[PDB]
């Protein structure tokens, strides 16, 4: 079966890597110090390996961050629901990841994370009119609860099959 290799940008703190340990590990965790990781998983029937690259810790503009956009077939933009900045930075990724594939169709979802959080500062409506500007899939996750976590990664894998 195909590999797909996720890579998972976004701002510090939005939930990178809770989001990459609980579709793992199935555990959420209260911190994570900085990373790629592996496991089996059925999409549509369909079996693949998932090799999830969590560019937590990676300076903004670090030689390596180049190296894990460029190693990446399709990509995660994670916000946090809570932090306003966090999704007005989304831009910023976006035009990274571009940069590195040197392309303007690259498969990736935007993802809304801590949505069980109450102190909610982004609507839906903006994260998916941000989403229908991209061409790209908005999908609301919680890294605490699971809600979203797997149709997150899922979806982003529908959206390499597509691409390829
Ligand atoms: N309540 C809640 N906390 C989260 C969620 N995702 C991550 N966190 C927490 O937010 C902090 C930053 O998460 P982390 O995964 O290290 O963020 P990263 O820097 O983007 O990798 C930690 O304290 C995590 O427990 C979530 O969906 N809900």
């Amino acid at each position: 079966s195909t590999e797909y290799k996720l890579v998972v940008v976004g701002a510090d703190g939005v939930g990178k890597s809770a989001l990459t340990i609980q579709l793992i590990q199935n555990h959420f965790v209260d911190e994570y110090d900085p990373d790629s990781y592996r496991k089996q998983v059925v999409i549509d029937g369909e079996t693949c390996l998932l090799d999830i690259l969590d560019t937590a810790g990676q300076e903004e503009y670090s030689a390596m961050r180049d190296q894990y956009m460029r190693t990446g077939e399709g990509f995660l933009c994670v916000f946090a629901i809570n932090n306003t900045k966090s999704f007005e930075d989304i831009h910023h990724y976006r035009e990274q990841i571009k940069r590195v594939k040197d392309s303007e169709d690259v498969p990736m979802v935007l993802v809304g994370n801590k949505c069980d959080l109450p102190s909610r500062t982004v609507d839906t409506k903006q994260a998916q009119d941000l989403a229908r500007s991209y061409g790209i899939p908005f999908i609301e996750t919680s890294a605490k609860t699971r809600q979203g976590v797997d149709d997150a990664f899922y979806t982003l894998v529908r959206e390499i099959r597509k691409h390829k």
